[PDB]
């Protein structure tokens, strides 16, 4: 069974909402221990060429920084697609760029690899 | 890391090699032996959903365009990740979907990932 669609939107409605209620314990609810997160704002910002970074601790720490620099932090949703293991979430970011976001799954419907993609 | 312009050019290409209906075209993107992945090949070929390589993965696309000879697909976005490019558009029948490209050293596409919308 690939990704259903019901898991999909449910995701996509409370990742969301999560990020623009700025509630990081309900932001990480959704990742696996030990998620990979591939995004160019780590090349830039955490100095990481590979732009990569791993478990919640780690991510956990930019992302609640992010949350506290950027107070009014806000995300619209735009589309969901589904994959084989992942769910795409297309979204307009908290500064207008538009994003794209692949969400790679575990067994335990966790995150366990995300990686994020921007233009404008 | 890959730069907006090569995202954008390599959509440019990749869409209008698809609305050309140019095989040939479509897969010169690709690197020898690259892997993909659909939620269509679970279904037809039966859990990882992938094929490899230019024969195999060929084959489909042919099949595709041979099935859907009006193919068009209507383009809506592109972005850029670390080493990734996430095109969206409007493909067969209208359906959104969403493919993300992986790309190795000679800028050519070594693993694809299909997604659409439900």
């Amino acid at each position: 069974e690939p990704i259903t669609q019901a898991f999909a939107q449910q995701f996509s409605r409370e990742w969301i909402d999560a990020w623009n209620a700025h509630d990081l314990d309900a932001i990480l609810s959704h990742y696996a221990d030990g998620f990979e997160m591939s995004s160019p704002m780590i090349v830039q910002i955490a100095g990481e060429p590979s732009g990569r970074l791993r478990g919640k601790e780690q991510v956990g720490a930019y992302w609640r920084e992010a949350l506290r620099m950027i107070p009014d932090l806000h995300f619209e949703w735009i589309a969901t697609l589904a994959g084989v293991d992942s769910v795409a979430i297309h979204y307009r970011g908290a500064k207008g760029r538009l994003a794209l976001e692949v969400f790679h799954f575990g067994p335990d419907r966790r995150v366990v690899k995300a990686l994020a993609h921007y233009a404008g």
